[PDB]
RNA sequence: GGGGGUGAAACGGUCUCGACAGGGGUUCGCCUUUGGACGUGGGUUCGACUCCCACCACCUCC
């Protein structure tokens, strides 16, 4: 169930700020999440248009049996206010920073939320 | 091939804080409201992830 962070990142990049952003999941995705054999090995977030879609996040699809689910590595959108969103973007694509998946979990109100943060390292 | 069990740490009361769409409003700034994620389509409920309903999938029992 709940809280699973990205241990892959600490030794790779370094966080500047950290935002929290609800994600656009489907439902089975959510079940896969309530479990825990998904990985951020390689996953970061990117703005395809003006919206930010965390990508390469693999979420083992209802992998406690076998089921009739979805594309494990699907570009999942991210939610964040217009103001809270116009920022991070301007502090990034200069290719100096990177949107990397920090932690994942469900909030008080029961919603899976992702935690992102600026990055850089070598 | 039949039988049983499983499909959200609160055993009913949503607001995905946010993006994005669909409204109704607007001094075109913006305010307001609805959706969207809990395997799936179904109804039932003032309202449900949690109550029914099949159909699926896992596991399981002659």
């Amino acid at each position: 169930a709940p809280v699973l962070e990205n241990r892959r990142a600490r030794h790779d990049y370094e966080i500047l700020e950290t935002y929290e952003a609800g994600i656009a999941l489907k439902g089975t995705e959510v079940k896969s999440l309530r479990a825990g054999k998904v990985d951020f090995t390689g996953s970061f977030a990117r703005f395809e248009d003006g919206e930010l879609y965390l990508e390469n996040l693999y979420i083992a699809p209802y992998e406690k049996g076998s089921y009739a689910n979805v594309d494990p590595r699907r570009k999942r959108k991210l939610l964040l206010h217009k103001h809270e969103l116009r920022r991070l973007l301007g502090k990034v694509e200069q290719k100096g920073l990177t949107l990397v998946p920090l932690k994942i979990y469900f909030n008080e109100r029961g919603y899976a939320k992702v935690l992102l943060g600026l990055a850089r390292g070598k």
